């Protein structure tokens, strides 16, 4: 009567297994009215997992997540369901949380507000006639948080703007009030109105479609000539399931609700010698925070994570669109409100790439004719997902030199409010089109890592670039060359709670120092070097620095314990930032142990984003990225053996001639 | 009986415009031994090149300026020769300088110091017998600076190397000693000569083509299956000579022996308003200093720019290996010492990829069926140079939101030094193999830009975020989110010397201060956002601060002369660093205005580089980038006329349903 095993213990839930899972929930909670929020994996324990994969050991138990709502109660209860025995083996209720909003929690707000006799009335006074609220629309936001409700009542905020047509894009024309949404009673229960009201903009939309273009600029470009990628043999990578083989990586690609693709079990094969490197990898959370003061726009600070979920945002993808060449596709399933399955096609492509050039080296003394050159491969396991207003496309990256890279494109459309007539935007904002003010913001995002770096017992480092401490003209440093990495070892909590510093070009090591490179003496490490990692602008004591511990420093190590997923607790939404969860509780006071043991690391990284016109109405990509490099890991570069593109030795040089 | 005038007056000198350069300079030096070091376009001021272009008006003279040596005299002569008269115009002797080596000076470095009695005594006391000099190997390189011997003499010297067979990557096998040629004289002068030797390793050579390989891991993996990139109805590029006209892109692509690669004229067709943004673009000096202190290791801080030239440096390109696709190939023209024109073939490549997505939205309301998205094109113009050891693949990037971007890659091969069985390396290096030392050093390039960012009159800033100074719970801040940029404009030279700084994730900005953009109100601008910015590690005073004087800030403004080209000054080699010229000259007294004039932008970017074993023997490619994006200067996404890979608009989803 139960649902088949998954090939391996953490693929995602099936459909089965979801609808299953909720059969049981619903069974437990018969004669309850309950609705289901989140159905997801519970991952095994880190031990259970590496025991069974590594050690003969255990099966580890196939359980299911479940967060649901019941009518009339406040908070939601959580549990796990154990699938092979179809029981409720853990359940709780809480009653002062609120859980991420879902696409169904999302959906229904628009027609709230629109038959909403209050709202209608702001929208008369704001120039809309009454019988033209079919034109009136709204990107259905998280509250975030307010302290006027806290977590008693589940709300949203409803950013209202208005379309003359419905093909236009909606975003120059924002209304100056903000209507409070009760989620559960599909109610309007407050309007924010501002001191100073502004009416609609009079001004034509700000379009993007070729039909606007032309009528804007005249014409559209003609169509380029093509640029076209086969690979007539196919290509290099294996897919046994979930489990992904390329070029000695093995790892294996899991998706879920909130943080979409997880990496997990990633491994380099080295001339036969499988060397674990991660655990698991993954995005843990984010924030989004702008930057006016003026009320209501300090509710502006969405954790899209934890808040709507990465997941359940995603586009399904398409093919020759949003990745081209020879693509493989995986499709993700969540539960719907019901209970029942829901099923987003192609929501992570796979593919390989050209990446330029992987290592060349020519000599001089025969004017080049003694080469090798090897070009490089990537490849690359991405998603897209939309929240409202913005689209983040995320590229995990595995290249031959054995580094991986996470590069994340930010496009979409601004979030703009409305700018009166004679209304100055800066400081806060730019005026991008007339009567709009685009608010300053940051993009943060929470890397969380679960390393392995060669095995078991880890430690983090940040490493320093510094002069010698020797003056020039002393016997040690005689012309005031001389330069070297300080590499500072966290012993403890607080010693990992480190900034990016440009003055010394940090980077940070995760390492084992129970291993020693044989020609080196360093331990195997892989490298962090990243520099898009802003300081977080909100002041410490801010809703902002509240809700999100973690975004306050470029990195946080933690110990490992199981279940230490999302940095800005569990149930995010409506959360003031007040109590010991999420990163707050992992720190602790700081004085626990993190050198050579089971250690989680926390990387913040992000960009901070002034607006200009080149952002809109539609904004071209905007890049960031990170990578972790292997450095002591090797005894060589591994890509050695990879077939050069072209090699002429200095003998057969001098026989060609 | 003049040579015939090129095409545009940027153009560098044809290979007939070279040999009457030199024939008119051996004339005017009738009896006297003379050999040219240099024979190059001298370009047009920048105000006769605009006047010429933009305003009808004179043409500006073709002149080449030259370099040479004479027999038996100290130093250089320098000078113009006006190519239409076949006259030498301007003449100095410069006594006291010594100038860039070209590869016929370096070439005969190795067989002079195999000949060498001193020398190859030393390679018997390190374990190489006296008739086996053929074995031994040196990389010739600028001996940089000692105080020894000042400018007196043109100076190498020469890092040896050792192989057992031909075929060997000699670096697992540097020598202890040093030798100091002089070029001229073909002589060793003098040995640096360790106070601990150690003699030549016994380990076998790390070596890296498929046959080591096969030796060392037992096979090469196969061959992967082809990825192929077709253009089969062409490129949407257009080259009229050395003029590119790409996506609204206009600018003429030069190349000279110093700098390789020279954009200039660059300007953007915004809808029929051909607008300039740049005058000139190039990499003008860099510097690469090592940091062990210990002798004669201070000499290694090569200005690889300024004392080799990253165009007589520049490889051969080949098609299919180092750029693939459709290729446009240009070749360079140098002299070499007779005065006879040389010919790199393919010296520069140009060609257009797919760069991912430019733009994507879609509206949430229809699950995204509304949706619109636009693939990206990129035009690349590159070049590789290789300095000994090292390989520097130089890509310049333009990009359809209107960016440009300067990638880099380097690879090839460490400099390494020896190390004896029980020496440490650290701190100054790392050992990466057996008796192999690699010593730390930072890889630095000075970035030129002569703006003209929608015409002329520009100024220079720093871009910083600031939270606002009103604390946490004031009216002004309540909830302590609020966050702004701060713009320093440069009013003076000392105001512009600036370094990048993470705490405000700082950019630069190059704006037209006589402009306004009208929807934000700001100036026309385009924003440097670089962060691969390191510290000058080297102290202050160091020889290495002296001779790059440019390399101590990220960002330095001054205004514009003409001929203000190379920062560590026209004669690189030799030069102490003492002295009012290049950078610390133009600098002055840091008093002169350079708001709103001509100004020149030089920055400083790069890498600090700690050697471990994966960059051995060969190094994979190491990035680095920056970006030139216009910020205010366009008044909506300027990419929104090419045609999207795919559009459907809400109505259009609603009919299809």
């Amino acid at each position: 009567a139960a649902p088949a095993r998954p090939a391996h213990p953490l693929d995602p839930l099936s459909t089965a297994e979801i609808k299953a899972a909720t059969n049981t929930v619903k069974s437990y909670f018969a004669g309850k009215k309950i609705s289901f929020n989140t159905v997801t994996l519970r991952e095994p324990a880190r031990k259970a997992y590496i025991q069974w994969k590594e050690q003969g050991g255990p099966l580890p138990p196939r359980l299911a997540y479940y967060v649901i709502l019941e009518a009339g109660k406040p908070g939601v209860k959580e549990g796990l369901v154990d699938l092979a025995s179809l029981s409720v083996i853990e359940t709780r209720a809480l009653e002062t949380v609120q859980p991420i909003l879902t696409v169904e929690d999302l959906c229904s707000t628009e027609e709230v507000i629109r038959n909403d006799p209050a709202v209608i009335e702001q929208c008369v006074l704001s120039g809309i006639p009454a019988n033209e609220m079919h034109k009136v629309y709204c990107d259905p936001w998280t509250i975030g948080y307010d302290e006027r409700w806290g977590t008693g009542k589940r709300l949203q905020q409803a950013l209202v703007y208005y379309r003359s047509d419905e093909d236009d894009s909606q975003y120059s024309h924002p209304l100056d009030f903000c209507p409070i949404v009760d989620t559960e009673e599909k109610k309007v229960i407050f309007i924010d109105i501002p001191n100073r009201r502004r009416k609609v903009s009079k001004h034509k939309h700000a379009n993007f479609y070729p039909k606007h273009m032309i009528e804007k600029v005249g014409a559209m470009r003609p169509e380029a000539p093509p640029i076209n990628v086969t690979q007539p043999e196919g290509v290099s990578f294996k897919m046994t399931g979930n489990v992904m083989e390329w070029s000695n990586f093995k790892f294996h690609i899991g998706f879920n609700y909130r943080e979409g693709i997880v990496l997990s079990d990633v491994s380099y094969n080295d001339h036969g010698n499988v060397r674990p490197i991660f655990h698991r990898i993954s995005l843990s959370e984010m924030i989004v925070p702008y930057g006016s003061p003026e009320f209501p726009h300090q509710r502006k600070h969405a954790l899209d994570i934890g808040e709507y979920g990465a997941g359940y945002m995603t586009n399904p993808l398409s093919l020759g669109c949003d990745c081209k060449g020879v693509i493989h596709y995986l499709d993700a399933h969540f539960s719907d409100r019901a209970g029942d399955p829901i099923t987003v096609k192609n929501a992570v492509c796979i593919h390989e790439e050209d990446d330029g050039l992987l290592f060349k080296h020519s000599d001089f003394r025969d004017n080049f004719a003694t080469s090798l050159v090897t070009r490089a491969t990537k490849l690359v396991v991405s998603q897209i997902f939309t929240a409202a207003n913005y689209e983040y496309c995320l590229y995990w990256v595995f290249m031959q030199d054995g580094a991986i890279r996470l590069d994340i494109r930010l496009t979409g459309i601004l979030n703009t409010y409305i700018l009166g007539d004679d209304e100055e935007a800066g400081p806060w904002g730019t005026r991008v089109y007339p009567n709009v003010n685009a608010h300053n913001h940051q993009h943060l995002f929470s890397l969380r890592i679960d390393p392995r770096i060669d095995g078991d017992g880890n430690s983090a480092a940040a490493c320093d670039a510094k002069s010698s401490p020797y003056p020039l003209g002393s016997p040690e440093n005689m012309y005031g060359n001389a330069f070297y990495s300080e590499k500072t070892t966290f012993k403890t909590v607080k010693d990992s709670l480190t900034n990016y510093e440009s003055a010394t070009g940090r980077s940070w090591d995760i390492f084992n120092p129970n291993k020693v490179n044989p020609y080196s003496g360093k331990p195997p490490s892989y490298k962090l070097v990243s520099t898009q990692c802003p300081p977080l602008l909100a002041k410490e004591g801010s809703l902002v620095a509240k809700r999100a511990p973690w975004a306050s420093h470029s990195v946080n190590v933690v110990p490992y314990k199981d279940n230490r997923l999302y940095p800005s607790g569990d149930h995010v939404p409506q959360w003031s930032g007040d109590g010991v969860r999420g990163m707050r509780e992992w720190i602790g006071d700081g004085s626990e142990n993190i050198d050579n043991t089971d250690i989680l690391f926390f990387h913040t990284f992000g960009i901070t984003h002034f607006p200009a016109p080149e952002d809109f109405p539609l904004m071209p990509a905007e890049p960031i990225t990170l990578m972790l490099r292997p450095r002591h890991f090797f005894t060589e570069n591994p890509g050695l053996d990879i077939q050069p593109s072209y090699a002429m030795t200095t003998s057969e040089a001098k026989r060609a001639v």
